């Protein structure tokens, strides 16, 4: 994409921490941007928008190139951030608001790193990263999510020279589902074939999908939470079309470049429904705020060893909390990711292992120490209606069969059009982000 000229991008500043040992840290003066699916897309030399609700302008965008020719995205001032974004900072926490009245729903965001320039790129192997968290707003059929994807550092610009924002305008977004509703891919406008998804005012999809490994550290609302590893083969950014997105819709979800459903540990999916949620005597209470704390593990305890495993602990009101455990006949108590973890309970479930056939924690570990983009989100489905992650999935499904029950969420939640009027005002935070070595952020 080319840039506007109407307004100027002020990204969000966000401190984070860096640390070397416990309570030893200094701070790293990042900032947030948001994905330029958000942005307007207008003409280059004028006002006419290029993209209008859920449809790109078939006069200014006959083509991809001709599009991308004729349009232009545009920055993000400070006073839209908080009244039409609904993104907001206090000090190290970041506030993302679901819905904000001109009506914009949802939002995806990256962080920058102290130039303002490029992506915070964060080298994983051998590292922990924690931060805290409040989704005590959020309810069924939303998602606060934090995660992080193998974006460039430049969101494409020196790859794809027609992207003239880069990271700045919070481009190159791709993830392990290999996406065709990003906008804008390779430095082109994705308007080739481009359909409105029904019910979804503001979005569609192009001929187009975005593919890239993802690590997703928190995928959650206050019923329930999981962290998943989605290794791809190769792990960086690739531009999809036919069978290598691994589309839902054409039965190709296995087929694909990347593992789309990842390898999770959800403790609900494992069979502790009590761990976690909306009450004072579940062991972690999601409706107040605690912090979450991730270490990955690599073979030799070094920086060049393999990626292992993916553990997990809770800090809440000063009580240290270790993660639950995998609870069914015959298989081990795992309570972090590892290749074993991921053979046996997908296995149990009856879920094709194509974590396995993506080279495994091995694959995803090359990503991270390659680097990995920060992003930070508020979403509902339209596709599933987050059943997957709270819910029974699939919806018919037997609840005593193991891997069907994901929380307890009614399968008839998460109706975006629902969920958009009733959890309109619900608000996800994130803050005090910290990173270092393994036993440095607590």
């Amino acid at each position: 994409q080319n840039v506007g000229t109407q307004a100027a991008e002020e990204p969000l500043n966000l401190p984070i921490s860096v640390c070397t040992a416990p309570g030893n840290c200094q701070t790293e003066a990042d900032a947030v941007v948001l994905d330029s699916n958000w942005r307007w897309a207008h003409t280059t030399t004028g006002y006419t928008n290029c993209y209008t609700g859920n449809l790109w302008d078939t006069t200014l965008c006959p083509t991809p190139e001709t599009c991308t020719t004729n349009c232009a995205i545009d920055g993000v001032p400070l006073a839209d951030w908080s009244g039409t974004y609904g993104g907001s900072v206090t000090g190290n926490k970041f506030n993302l608001k679901f819905v904000t009245v001109s009506t914009n729903i949802g939002a995806r965001t990256f962080l920058l790193d102290s130039t303002k320039t490029r992506y915070r790129m964060f080298q994983l192997l051998n590292r922990e990263f924690t931060y805290d968290v409040d989704v005590s707003s959020l309810d069924c059929g939303l998602n606060g999510a934090l995660y992080f994807v193998s974006m460039d550092a430049d969101g494409g610009a020196a790859k794809y020279p027609t992207n003239k924002g880069g990271a700045k305008y919070g481009t190159g977004y791709c993830d392990a589902q290999c996406p065709h509703d990003v906008k804008w891919i390779n430095g082109l406008a994705n308007s080739k074939d481009w359909t409105p998804i029904p019910g979804d005012a503001n979005s569609g999809k192009g001929y187009y999908g975005n593919c890239c490994a993802e690590l997703d550290i928190w995928e959650a609302n206050k019923q329930s939470q999981a962290f998943t590893t989605h290794p791809c083969t190769p792990n960086d950014q690739t531009r999809c079309e036919g069978v290598v997105c691994g589309d839902n819709d054409s039965g190709d979800r296995y087929n694909g470049m990347c593992d789309k459903d990842g390898c999770d540990f959800a403790s609900y999916r494992m069979n502790d429904h009590t761990f976690y949620g909306p009450g004072s005597t579940f062991k972690l209470d999601s409706t107040k705020p605690f912090t979450v704390v991730s270490q990955f593990i690599t073979t030799d305890g070094t920086d060049n060893g393999d990626f292992k495993e993916f553990r997990r602990f809770y800090v809440q009101n000063g009580v240290r909390i270790e993660n639950s455990k995998v609870n069914f006949p015959g298989i081990t108590a795992y309570d972090s990711i590892t290749d074993e973890m991921c053979a046996a309970t997908k296995g149990l479930f009856g879920d094709l292992d194509d974590h396995k056939n993506k080279g495994g924690m091995k694959q995803m570990g090359e990503a991270m120490r390659k680097g990995m983009a920060l992003v930070m989100s508020i979403w509902d489905d339209h596709d599933v209606n987050m059943l997957w992650l709270d819910s029974n999935y699939p919806p018919t499904g037997n609840p005593s069969t193991p891997g069907v029950a994901r929380g307890p969420c009614p399968t008839t939640s998460g109706v975006p059009s629902e969920v958009e009027v009733t959890q309109a005002n619900a608000v996800v935070s994130f803050g005090n982000i910290k990173f270092g070595p393994i036993g440095s952020t607590v």
